[PDB]
């Protein structure tokens, strides 16, 4: 609990 979580593929547009 703490390091953030990586976004995921293609951000949402």
């Amino acid at each position: 609990l703490g390091q953030q979580q990586p976004f995921p593929p293609q951000q949402p547009y």
